[PDB]
């Protein structure tokens, strides 16, 4: 989408006084994240829906089935982990002309929680792999059917790079954190 | 579409005199609703048509069931609310030119207006969730048929995401409502 | 299309002294046209003949009904009318440069007649609303065959805001037009 | 495509002394020709050989009568020719760096002479509208079939109104020839 | 893609002396190669592939008989040699750095070889015109079968009018070359 | 993708010293990779799955063999290559403000070390060639079965002008790494 | 169907006292209507309503026009009347072994009516030809659509053929009933 | 079917004396049941299952909806009524070899209950009319839909035919039954 | 169809005085022609419109096209010219039960005038081949197309074949003729 | 198929000595088995597999299911049981020609034996009623898959009756074993 | 088709005085060639056409090419054979009732004639095999396409079996010449 808005809204809010972790998990959310994201990863998961099929003849079980096993794509996911994780860094613009370190401490303590809370959600929400195949028994379909999935291996290796990435930003969160006391 | 004339426009707008309430909903205005709306909601409802299915043989009641069951996208209402809720903020630009308080409280007023009467509209047009089935008995559709939607767990994702986002403008709102007094 | 050379054709148009009347009409011009076509309109017409079905079984049947029902666009009326109507407007580029209030009432004179032909061809044109039926007797079709569009609802909405819309523009343009004697 | 840098291009070389012909013309240029061509005429043209059908079982007869019927789009040609005109006005950009009124006349003499040859070769290749029906003999097709075509009435009032803004251009690019003398 | 990447290397990179030739040379590059190619040249060749029909019912033979009669795509070859002939001019940007009139003639050098060669291969792997039949014996087809091309009038005209620029710009470097001597 | 965000990066990471060989490995790098891969190799891996079929009547199968001959795709292998090479040289911004030899060293010695990892990842995922037949024997396809693949012929010649380059890219890296010594 | 039962019937009714006239009756009814029924007019109604086409695409429009159009078939019409007009000679079975001139006055009677009324009721249900096309306004099919017939040549010599016939014998019958007195 | 078999058995099951009414009996089942049914009645039925549709996509739904609407096809109801009603005749054969007035009331008595069961059998089951809708609400259909009939007006008039026809064969049952007293 | 009816009626037809002519043409009437048509023929006329096909689009064409191309079937004009050529033969049978060498006289002339007026009418029916393609310009064609023949050789043959047969049979006719005088 | 055959045979086994129980067995036998099968039961069982469908999208997957539903076709089996039925009957044509009561004991104790055995078959084999649906989970079919089947009331009907009738020739069958002692 | 004729008029054309080899060759006659052709034979050649397919998108070329591989059946060639060859056996009925050894060893001569010309014709025809694929280059096929065949092995297999009884059939004729002298 319109990932220039958000380029020179990041321009503005990296003008805050920061410590040396704070620029280093700020180098590695721009790089590891939003370069990816915004390069690689939207025509991964474009022909997701059209490219699922089902060995069924009745009609509205591959609409069933999608949604039942790919409640969330994961693109939007990281979408949404990205702009949040970066609303504490985004604060600084209201509260600089509100003047015009405790709020540097409340956002390091609201990014910690953020980064945790998105990277176990990722870990409940999706695990590690995405298989090929899939085992469904969700009206219209009658019984349990068997439906196939599109680019898995290539799904597989995005969800791995991001969860370790997001490991990564945890633990200098995490460094930071404990560097304040 | 082209979100950059309004950034242009919004960055004209924001160079009027406000309180602490109106920078904090400045702030959830431009995070929660524009970035959000402006690279994640646009792709969602891309194939809602194309993937929109019934259970029948009669030409013609599939787009006679998608009509009735989304009369309105819901991307296109919550652009729409983007745009007519930022119209306030940006009366300011026509109003400095003809000087070159009274014009912030009516904006506080319009503005408080606008916001609920949108929570409200969004209530009555949608509700809390989107179903993955859908009854439907117009023409040319012979008695009731059943049809299937694409994405419904996505959809109420978003329902619910941004049905949240307006309760807290509205609190923010009705905040400097009393703050004036 | 490119709106953003419309948006830098219009800012250096829009440094020509004009009255209170001529600002309101100018951000009732920006705002709820060129924001919502540039933004709303252009996928709500883009399925409008892939999504257009007759019952028939004769071949070009559809391409004929289709144009016979729809012989222009609305979004593409609507993009030629903002044109249009922002001609005068962009006249004084042109203009400026001559010269390195005659002009303004020249200007005002075609800006009337131009807003008032639009709705009155917009009136001719359309009506008031997109039926979802529709009866056609055009070569190659045998006889009469009924026919089904596509958003019919949403596409009513749009007709009905944009004439709202256009009969604002017309009583601020007959306002300043009485203003000047 | 990329109009950006035919704007830059032509920010560049209006910076010559013009008669005030030459200035009628260029706003003439920009706004009847290069607004509506890069905004509105890009889609209509989109869904031509997709949406052309043909009576018939043979393989390949599509192909073959869409490009007997419509040997070059009207939309490639407008864009051809809107860059070709423009070429004498962007030679000064090479001109002027050569020098760090002969050049004007050999300037108006070939804009003449491109204008005359563009509307003469509209005149032949298109005509003045576009039917509906097509009649068809080629290889591979059977002796004569028919063919039907999308979106005819909408393709002809492009035509007409393109042909008229040429004929504009041609009299003000006469207006100008006879001034110089 | 991002023509506008390449405007802003070649904005830096016309900043060195040339002669008349060499500005001549750089206005012909700049006008009938790259606005063309950028702008009209990328929709003729959308459907290349999806409308390439051949007579047979084998599984997989319209896609060695596609990569049999067209290699590699028109387009595709014209916009590496843009890039490939405007490379010497873009070397100017690393030199003049490393200062921080024999450059000039490695580069005309340099410029003349790959101006012949990427006519030569023009003249080699396309030839002058693109039929509108094809006769492929290529496996998995049975024996040979007849393949039917899109649009083949309106790429042989792509492929006159781009060996015709290509031949000016070879006489231009051949010019150049004989006036340094 | 946003290719301008790397762009703007790239221009704020090139402040730094460098030698001869650095500035060449640049050039290279910008014009051999970022211009091809961000301007034509898009579009040829458009309908790699969409022009994929295989000789069968399994449902699911088509899947399964697509993911298993190109587990990743070249254009975004190639685009992570473009991304990790180029962090090196994308710490000296975060380096730059904490000052406000040794980090020069370190950066060429992770940038050889992730060029000749990258080669020799390319060589073993891929190879040398595409050929235009695939074997399969995957669930849920029955025994072995024949696939064939879109567009090999341009595929191959990306794989071997992407190994060329890689190759010139790897050799400056360890003439630059010898001559620190 | 077994016309051989009705032979052996056929064979022990014949054994009565008869005319000139009546033999005569006897053997056109043998000849020209039971061996052409029987022999040559099955085969021509077996693929009249497979052969049945309408120009719709509405489920049951070709059974409902159908019906309408062909409410009992020809062939069916013809054995019936083969069946019943050779009922008061196959009375005489029933009444010999009862006696074990009156009785032929009364057969003759009954016999004219039969070949009366059967010859009227052709005229009023069929008439002279069947023509090649109908048009049919009957429920499901929406207004009037136009269907087509097999065998329409090939039916009207077939209903030419037996009104002849009928009217053969029907003449040999009052000529009978006048002999008589 | 095999029709000879029943027809030499009731050539020796005829040689019973018998009364006036006896005698029109068989002459009415001979004539108006046997040579219909098994010449004309045949091909009516034929195509019943084949050209009986439904307007939904559920697979399964044609089945159940047949035979919900036609438990029992009518020309077996009518064979098998044929062959029960001539059963007592038939014990004629097996009742002369064991004596090698009583037999005759028993039958007269049990062809009386026969009689009179199918026909207010066939009352119950059928009525009087074949519509030419069904409406149908079975497993596997979803709610109600609705399916078309096969030859609807060519069922009605067998039906109305032997419903008389079997109406004459009890009033002639009864007559015989009061003659015996 | 029946021919043992036909053929138990020529059994009792045949006991008639009949000279040398006379038995030669009765022999090859019951070898070149019952036999013929009774055991060969039927088969190959039995998917005459099933396997007719035309190259159009149009819905009823194929109907329009076989019954103009055929409108008679060969093996029914066939088996009526059988029929009604042994009707003479058939006469005698009546004529016998009347007395219980005038009539010979006339049996011999109407049977030449058969004979010769089947002849004729079959030569200007059919001709002497059977081509294997059709030009068709009948409605609801659309201009002329072209239909393709189902069996062309094989009946060519049996025209060329009953011909002859036919043609054997007119000389025995006359040669009888000429021998009463 | 050829039921005179049998009929033939029949007529010269009923020549042998027999008691009233063996007359009534046989024309039970005679009128309750062979006519219904030999008529009525032979069209019920026609499209069978034809009109047999799962929901399904796997090829073969019907075969395997029609197998397993129906190993062996009710008509078969009943046929089959027909022919066993009346052997020992029919050893009395060779027996009697040996010659030329112990046979007539040996042959009750065999046919009692072969109507029990058959019966007790019968309800192994299929049961007392035919459902409409079926569940399947034999290969190539993926788990368990659900099919329909075609006439199952129509089926029912014919089971329940030859049930019944079974059961009374095994009921005269042990009267007359006990009548001999 | 009705062979019960053929056999009937045979039984009346083999009441002639014949030699031994003369009954040995009606023996084979009758055994080795109608028993097998008029049980086995008709049902192989049922689904050649229907079962005959070409590997083409050509509308027509399979009638084409079927008509051009199999210009007349198997197995209504040896039905003519059949016929043929026994007329000299049947032209006895006809010189029988003349009289009421000349004729035989016309017979005999006739008959050697027959039979030897139609094994001729049968291995110009056919051949000795039937292969399981066809090449034709046939209007209105392109160029040369493969076919395949229906039970091509069970189709040489007669073949074979019916050109051995042929020449067994010859070799006794030869032997009865040679007897007459």
């Amino acid at each position: 989408g319109e990932w220039t808005i958000l380029e020179r809204l990041l321009e503005a809010a990296v003008q805050q006084h920061s410590t040396m972790i704070g620029r280093i998990l700020l180098t590695v959310v721009v790089i590891f994240r939003i370069l990816i994201v915004a390069i690689v990863g939207e025509t991964v998961y474009d022909d997701e829906q059209t490219m699922f099929v089902c060995n069924t003849l009745q009609p509205g079980c591959n609409q069933a089935c999608y949604d039942r096993a790919f409640p969330i794509s994961h693109i939007r996911y990281w979408v949404f982990q990205i702009i949040m994780v970066c609303t504490p860094s985004l604060c600084f613009i209201t509260y600089s002309v509100h003047q015009s370190s405790r709020f540097y401490i409340i956002q390091v303590v609201f990014r910690n929680a953020l980064e945790i809370g998105f990277l176990v959600g990722q870990y409940f929400l999706y695990g590690f792999s995405v298989p090929g195949l899939y085992e469904c028994n969700r009206y219209p379909c009658i019984k349990e059917v068997e439906c196939y999935v599109s680019r898995p291996t290539e799904k597989t290796v995005f969800l791995v790079f991001m969860f370790a990435v997001s490991g990564i930003c945890v633990v200098l969160n995490l460094a930071e954190l404990n560097h304040l006391g």
